[PDB]
């Protein structure tokens, strides 16, 4: 298995889970296997945001100051003194995984506890959002405080990006975000071939976890949703981007 | 100096230009010797396109046979059954250097006589567009088809990308496509800070030619507009990579 032979070549520990929305075939490997989900929730935490929120009302100005501003705030610090419109916020968490925009969201939707409210209606028993950003970062391994699993993490993704979790306008703007995402390029994009259209968000924490999740367009048939999870035994570990790459090549060998 | 070193180093000429606009501060080697364009010129054709349509005219679904495909087709050789929008041949002719993408585009806004003649508008009396792709990039020493200048270049890639050539929505979209451009990595990309955020466009054609054009943003402050343009003396010559990013730091040192 070639999955196993990852691992093997990386030290680590994967998590997989696609599904063909074409064909009902899946990929499992440790698809039930908990891992820090990390920044991957910004995506969930978004189609909460759409959910709540006419298209119209993402418009609204959020005003900040450098104390609402953590630890990567790569679009966030640029624009202190102006603020941000919700959908700005949007932009800026999925396609540069801004931290602070991330909070700031959470916060307009009642925070992490009730982002965790918000998973349940929709159908996932799961999925853990206990901490804000960038503190769900850190967990142990056994703890299930800010965890998923490969499975859950698809299941909700393609609830709110390809079923009935979002109206047409809501899913699209998810996509058109996910689809541009900047933070992805040596991960599930660099396991596909070129002009297959790919929807990602990617999370990095403690113990080497890396991880992507994606939807991922082939020329013609319907989308794979697929997650990718990886992490490591030491606290203070490295990741290889690779890994997810090559996990994902795997992926798509075996469904096609 | 730096750039003769590299000249020396590379076997090379080389073409630089580079502005800040921050302070109107210039970085000058070789402004305005002429050099063939290559694929830099799919930038300038995104602006033209942008400014001759609105946004939503970007969705009309361009229909295209395999006549259409040329040599270097990535993303346009997965969809010749169902065409691809404006939108998505301006991302694919930009982040993948489609060139397929780019004569679908030049067809839209009249061909390459007509894309000059909208350069002409913007102010630029010096870009020569004349061929579709790939045969633009067959040009010999002391012809002018199908080249252009770094001085150029730069003036207008600035026009369109940061000055008022287009509003600042189709400027967005223009700066996230060059931002998230997939074949500039060894470039100027290479040359510049990091986590400084680059918008770039590459190109390669005959002598070896090696080109690289660019928006650099330091963190806080205005952006550097930025060519890089080379050739050499033999017509199947090959090219270094590495002398853009080495010229690129050179550039990044006389600014700073
Ligand atoms: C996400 O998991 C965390 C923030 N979002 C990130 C991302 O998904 O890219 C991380 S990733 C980590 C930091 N360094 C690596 C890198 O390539 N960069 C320099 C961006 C990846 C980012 C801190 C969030 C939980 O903090
Ligand atoms: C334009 O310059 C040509 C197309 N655009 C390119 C680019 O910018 O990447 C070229 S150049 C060259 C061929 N192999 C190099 C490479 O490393 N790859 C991207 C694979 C780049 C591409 C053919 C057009 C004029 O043909």
């Amino acid at each position: 298995d070639d999955f196993a032979k990852l691992e093997e070549q990386f030290d680590a520990k994967l998590g997989i889970f696609a599904l063909d929305t074409g064909t009902n075939r899946t990929v499992a490997y440790r698809p039930d296997e908990r891992f820090a989900f990390a920044s991957t929730i910004k995506a969930l935490t978004v189609g909460v945001l759409l959910q709540q929120k006419s298209i119209e009302d993402l418009n609204q100005r959020i005003t900040y100051t450098r104390d609402d501003l953590v630890n990567y705030n790569p679009i966030t610090e640029k624009h202190v003194d102006t603020g941000m419109t919700l959908k700005e916020l949007a932009d800026a968490s999925l396609r540069y995984s801004d931290n602070a925009a991330q909070n700031l969201i959470l916060k307009q939707i009642g925070g992490p506890e009730s982002l965790k409210k918000e998973l349940r209606k929709i159908g996932d028993e799961v999925t853990n959002p206990e901490r804000f950003s960038p503190e769900l970062n850190e967990v142990n391994p056994g703890e299930t405080q800010d965890t998923s699993t490969a499975r859950a993490l698809v299941t909700s993704l393609r609830a709110f990006a390809l079923e009935d979790k979002l109206p047409s306008e809501k899913r699209e703007l998810l996509i058109d975000w996910m689809k541009r995402n900047t933070t992805g390029d040596a991960l599930i994009r660099a396991g596909v071939p070129d002009g297959w259209e790919v929807a990602d968000k990617t999370g990095a924490a403690s113990y080497g976890t890396r991880n992507d999740i994606a939807i991922i367009w082939p020329p013609k048939g319907d989308p794979v949703v697929l997650a990718v999870l990886s992490s490591r035994d030491k606290k203070d570990a490295k990741y290889d981007d690779k890994l997810i790459a090559e996990a994902t090549k795997v992926v798509m060998k075996a469904l096609n």
